[PDB]
């Protein structure tokens, strides 16, 4: 006999990637960051959207990119350094009340998968996370760093994981005051337990 | 003395079935599949419909069949057998408002049941999980593979278990603009624990 | 040669729980090659690759011995044990394949490529000893039944590598092939039954 | 034209002068996910999709028999299974059918060349500086022979565009028979190929429909 739930949560499972065990022998240094930026989430620097009415199922929210980029922090640090390896932690939030219906997909598309154009049946084929515009708590995604390099260079804008974001459902209401309700989106996002730079460097503050 | 709650999960109850320990000394071959595919939900080739305060009680919004048809990627992999055994697990998602009320019915109905008209009063007599429209989060079930053949052929088109979903109770919102919001569904499935093809094959990609 | 990608197919051993009897075969008949009804082809120099030389399912129809029994059970299961012959001198050269269906396969054409994917084995024209592989019962139910020809494994010969050889004036000198069959260990009868008359 | 011995059956595989070559193990610390392909499909060997060709008396020395890369597309299987992943690593493993009649003669030469070879020429003079080995069109056996992923990078990603070791075997003596009647026989060769021990794709995606 046996009891299987009905309800259970999302968390996306995945196997660890290696961090600067790979890009140890292959780099001069391998850079250390304040313990404490591992330590609290921080609005990406483009981590803003919003959905509206009028936006077709299958339309790209967002598209962002594993890198130094996604945390001011790390994005600040990235000047004194020429690479980075590693994985990140996202999170989304939404604002949305009891009449915004609709539901939309967080994917982790990996590296060289052909940029393209992705259907509503093809965003859940990804290790995934739905979400309804309804939430009120922030919803977490681990940004696993899948590479064939040993390490990425911060100035050569290297290509790794994405991650995507699409309308699943259309987002629809019932008959209020509608058509003027943007459910806005923010997304933050701080270093993985795996992260590091890759050599100190001047900054050069131009970047 | 004892203490009875008013309020617990849902967790279909089952009895495990055998999957490849029956088919195995009858098939050629037992082959497995990649292991990372048990790992995540995706969205069923027909797993799509939608409620409206237009249908009555009792209509069946969808009926899936078990099979590697619930699954793009078992879908892919069939083209390189010949049949398969085993069970999986189905996930449905809803897209509602604060605002629409109504309760739908998915049931576990067993393969050789006569296929005929169900009433809301036999619906719940199978199996069963009870969802109300207003769900934010998946509700998953265990679709077994009760059958009465050691593995079923693949292009054969086989009678397995199925998985019906009906209209319990008749959804109805207040009456802001309304009778304009199909409440959109979507179903997502992953092989279960003891999935697997029966014989290699070269691919004929015409299925 | 009898190494091909198959597991062991258990038959009589799997049907005799649900089977009322099990009924065995005159030993003699397991003892003697017999010549299956359409198991014969002739290659010719200008016979294209990819033709399908014989093709045929496993089932007691391959055995006359066997067929004349079938009229007197119910049902049957087990395997089988063929062997090819080529006739062809040292002075030729092509090869033939020779694959193991399973028992539930859209039928059509098989282009050259196709054929090997299945656990199947590849052949010269110049082997002497006959070729000798088994014919596993793939099945879903228990053991067959006698009265209805149900889906079985087949084997397919396919011409793989066209033939080579020289010819005088006549008659283009073809390379003709054989199949014989016969029951394997574990070939059982399930229900012995009445015979009756239009069998 | 018999059964005889008067043919060359060398299945021998002279020592190709190349270590071995580590396949997936590099990629699987930098790949998210478990992946694995089927065991079956590591047991039996299958004709590579452009796995047939022919050669014939009035073939040129020098000219390429044919020119293959390392890849998934050199098995039915592989090539199905690539549209599910996104990279692939690992090594091959590949017979080569070639067993003209006993009339025939005449020698070819398959070659390991590395990436980022220039690609195009490949002239006679410079097939044998590879590492590589000379085959007589008369073999029974099939000639196994190894393709290893010689590589820069931990995987490759399943659009092939990337740089891999290709196999080439080239025409090195003309084929001339020697049966006394108005025919010469061209000799139909075939290529058949199965994954070696571990190789392997590595991140799984939606099975694209037009690959």
């Amino acid at each position: 006999q046996d009891l299987v739930p009905a309800a259970v949560e999302q968390a996306v499972p995945i196997q660890p990637v290696a961090g600067a065990a790979l890009a140890a022998p292959a780099a001069g240094q391998i850079n250390q960051i304040d313990p404490w930026i591992f330590q609290n989430f921080v609005q990406c620097p483009l981590g803003e959207f919003s959905i509206s009415p009028r936006n077709t199922p299958g339309e790209i929210l967002f598209d962002l990119a594993l890198g130094p980029g996604l945390n001011p922090y790390l994005a600040h640090l990235s000047a004194m350094y020429t690479g980075w390896v590693g994985n990140m932690e996202v999170q989304l939030v939404l604002a949305g009340n009891a009449f915004t219906a609709g539901k939309v997909v967080v994917a982790l598309v990996p590296p060289y998968f052909p940029k393209g154009s992705l259907t509503t049946a093809q965003i859940t084929c990804f290790p995934h996370v739905m979400c309804d515009v309804r939430t009120l708590e922030p919803i977490q995604l681990p940004l696993l760093d899948v590479r064939r390099v040993l390490w990425h260079a911060t100035q050569d804008q290297e290509e790794s994981m994405r991650l995507v974001c699409m309308l699943y459902t259309p987002l629809r209401t019932n008959s209020p005051g509608d058509e003027s309700f943007v459910v806005s989106g923010r997304l933050l996002s701080k270093p993985a337990a795996d992260f590091n730079f890759v050599y100190l460097t001047p900054p050069i503050e131009r970047t």
